[PDB]
């Protein structure tokens, strides 16, 4: 209680001080009035936040019960959820209203890059990866295989440069075709009479499609750069005899760099570990440093004092000879915690802790302001040209969260002297009773959704939890292969498209977690857009640029318009339960990986507030592990467990052999702490082992609320 009284509400003087001293000026807004509405808007929706997650609870022992009583009978089974409110109807078609959206989201598909905000040397790099180097994406990773001499070293090797200039010339030829020849052959470019001219050995030639040519810098008849357009993605070819590269090169060509994170999207929720107001006001200042275009992180490359920023603006010619700009940063979406926790940044008179997702519109909606307009109170950057503030809202479970999602960002805006509608959603659809009830979903938000985004690894946890009791799941490997993901996939897309939202929001495909696979990214994860999706997450930059390749090559508006109207997935594939119909050396593997990425993830959450991390699984693949990913194993091993397919000791010997491994993968981080041989003194260890066996009895079997109270423990211990 440094804490200060206003209205029914004891504010955190961190967050108080933060919000009066920084996000408040500028923003034209009376600071008095701005916290007597957070003091009405928190009294006014609380009891609705506290009535849904109730209506979870209810609802889930209703299913608990029913499988209780039972081979499952769907028609009777549909009939039930329908009974107690779980499955609505579906309502009458209709098409999304929303407007004042930048063209980054109504119109261009491309990658969508996802970074913890308490990061700023990552979050800053993010909004600078809308523009990324293809040769570096190339070189830098296993795309281009280390085979016949390419192999990485301490200094630049040609055979492997040489390999990635052809990988690129190919591309270049395949998004952008010459009238004649390829790119392989050239040996210069000009601009002339306003069109661009490809010098060959023969012959110089135009572009088949002229249109393709955007602009240029330097000099028309000695050009230092060439913007080509197309797929809506920009692709810039730098020109330069005289770099390293360059003078290797036919055509003195230094780089090629594409237009990869059209958008990105600044995360508040399963990326970072903020349990207490302090961790609040760490990444709403790092969201503050974004919107005013100032944020900065020191870097150091070579034992060199660099300084990471925001990137400028890019400026060019276009091919008549004008000048125009495109722009330097990614647009940025910042992703709210759900409705589920409450956080001590604020409590009211009885010390009741304040609801997160309340907190977070709030001072998100606050701080985004900034990157409404540009001066000196502002800082320069603009984030929209239209004046929308862009939040993903997760994890919410059928269309009253919707609505009430809806309510809160109405009256946020009433607070913050907004128009309505500023504020819009982008819907993650990765809890079951709102893929089931998508449609109604994207219509309660009809004016303000920007995107729907199939968050496949929380909907794989809450599917685990929602049949808790139906039996033992599939193992969750095997999960990818279930008809209901595949249903789910497919109906979140014909959803969106019925909706309208080809040329009006993003359709949105999940995450690939495999960090360093990036040759099997490439080959892969071109079926998100071949399925429609406009945009689809990705882990890196690096991953931004190879992704941007998928669309290149596929042209996802034409997908859309060849998918849209056309139902493919039935409620009944969308409700198929993952039931197994496993020899012992299968039940191990699979205990000890779910073990190991339980465990590797939550040590550096609990011991050092690592929200993301990069953990190799039992077959040594480094995987991204963030709440989701653990949602998934904790959930998986709490339905063995509950099946009888392992014990609690199986658990913890697991566990016990699992530990020392995540020790080893950890040490030369000077900060690790070790779990063995004591792992009963290990908060992060107990965490591990009360996130499986308490498993099943938490909240859609959500991570946070252990994994919050173990952070906390571990920072009250670290205080004494
Ligand atoms: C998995 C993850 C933690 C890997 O990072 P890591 O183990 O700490 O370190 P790496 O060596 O692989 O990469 C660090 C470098 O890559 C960059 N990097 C990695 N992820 C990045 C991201 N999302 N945005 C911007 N830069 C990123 C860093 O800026 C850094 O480069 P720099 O030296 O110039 O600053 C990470 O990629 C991440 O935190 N981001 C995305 C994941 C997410 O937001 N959601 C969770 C999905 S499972
Ligand atoms: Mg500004
Ligand atoms: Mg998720």
């Amino acid at each position: 209680t440094d804490r200060v009284s206003v209205g029914n509400l004891r504010i955190a003087r961190v967050l108080y001080d933060f919000v009066n001293n920084e996000a408040l000026p500028g923003t034209d807004i009376d600071p008095d009035s701005f916290w007597a509405g957070v003091d009405k808007v928190v009294a006014d929706l609380t009891p609705q936040n506290q009535a849904l997650l109730n209506a979870r609870d209810e609802l889930q022992a209703q299913i608990d019960k029913w499988h209780r009583r039972r081979p499952i009978d769907m028609d009777a089974y549909r009939q039930f959820l329908t009974e107690i409110g779980y499955l609505l109807p579906e309502p009458d078609d209709f098409t999304i209203t929303t407007s004042g959206v930048d063209a980054e989201i109504t119109t261009t598909a491309g990658p969508q890059l996802v970074v913890p905000v308490l990061n700023a040397r990552f979050a800053l790099n993010a909004a600078n990866a809308r523009w990324g180097s293809l040769y570096d994406a190339l070189y830098g990773t296993d795309v281009i295989p280390e085979t016949d001499g390419a192999e990485k070293g301490p200094t630049y090797n040609k055979v492997r440069g040489d390999k990635v200039i052809a990988y690129a010339r190919k591309f270049l030829d395949d998004s952008v075709p010459l009238s004649s020849g390829s790119f392989g052959d050239a040996t210069g470019f000009t601009v002339q009479d306003g069109q661009l001219v490809v010098a060959l050995p023969d012959k110089s030639t135009g572009l088949a499609n002229p249109g393709q040519f955007a602009g240029y810098t330097g000099a028309a008849e000695s050009p230092t750069s060439v913007l080509l357009i197309n797929h809506g993605l920009h692709i810039e070819i730098l020109i330069d005899p005289e770099s390293q590269v360059g003078t290797t090169d036919r055509a003195g060509v230094k780089d090629v760099i594409l237009e990869s994170a059209i958008t990105t999207i600044m995360d508040f929720e399963d990326s970072v570990a903020a349990v207490d107001a302090a961790d609040k006001v760490l990444g709403y200042r790092n969201w503050l440093g974004l919107n005013k275009g100032d944020l900065a992180a020191a870097v150091d490359k070579d034992g060199t004092a660099f300084l990471r920023v925001l990137n400028r603006d890019r400026n060019y010619t276009a091919p008549g000879g004008g000048q125009f700009t495109l722009p330097g940063r990614s647009l940025m979406f910042v992703r709210n915690v759900g409705h589920l926790m409450t956080n001590d940044a604020i409590v009211d008179t009885d010390g009741s802790e304040v609801f997160e997702g309340i907190m977070d519109a709030l001072f998100t909606g606050l701080i985004a302001i900034h990157g409404l307009k540009a001066s000196d109170v502002n800082g320069p950057l603009i984030n929209s040209r239209t004046g929308s503030i862009y939040i993903v809202k997760p994890k919410m479970h059928g269309p009253a969260e919707v609505a009430f999602t809806c309510e809160l960002f109405s009256r946020v805006e009433d607070v913050l002297g907004l128009p309505q509608n500023t504020m819009k959603i982008g819907i993650m659809d990765e809890e079951r009773r709102t893929t089931v009830n998508l449609k109604a979903c994207i219509k309660a938000a009809a004016d303000r959704v920007v995107f729907i985004n199939t968050g496949f690894l929380d909907r794989t946890g809450d599917e685990i939890h929602t049949s808790m009791e139906a039996g033992p799941m599939v193992r969750k490997g095997t999960m990818k292969s279930q008809p209901w993901i595949l249903a789910y996939e497919d109906h979140n897309v014909d959803a969106g498209l019925a909706a309208g939202f080809s040329g009006r929001a993003q359709v949105g495909k999940g995450m690939w977690t495999m960090t360093e696979l990036m040759a099997d990214m490439v080959e892969t994860k071109i079926a998100q857009p071949r399925a429609g999706a406009s945009t689809a997450w990705v882990p890196s930059p690096t991953a931004a640029t190879l992704h941007a390749l998928h669309y290149h090559q596929v042209d996802v508006a034409a997908v859309q318009q060849g998918l849209a109207g056309k139902r493919r997935a039935t409620i009944e594939q969308l409700l198929t339960i993952p039931l197994a119909k496993w020899a012992p050396d299968e039940i191990r593997e699979e205990v000890d990986n779910n073990c190991q990425s339980i465990l590797g993830y939550v040590v550096r959450w609990v011991d050092q507030g690592v929200g993301c991390s990069k953990v190799p699984d039992i077959h040594d693949v480094a995987l991204m592990e963030d709440r989701a990913t653990l949602r998934i194993s904790s959930q998986l091993l709490a339905n063995w467990l509950r099946h009888g397919v392992i014990t609690s000791a199986d658990v913890r010997a697991s566990l016990e052999r699992m530990a020392p491994l995540v020790d080893r993968q950890n040490a030369g981080d000077v900060a690790y702490r070790p779990m063995a041989p004591n792992f009963d003194d290990s908060i992060a260890f107990l965490a591990a082992q009360e996130l499986i066996l308490s498993g099943a009895q938490q909240p859609n079997g959500y991570t946070e609320p252990i994994l919050h109270r173990r952070r906390r423990e571990f920072k009250a211990r670290a205080a004494e």
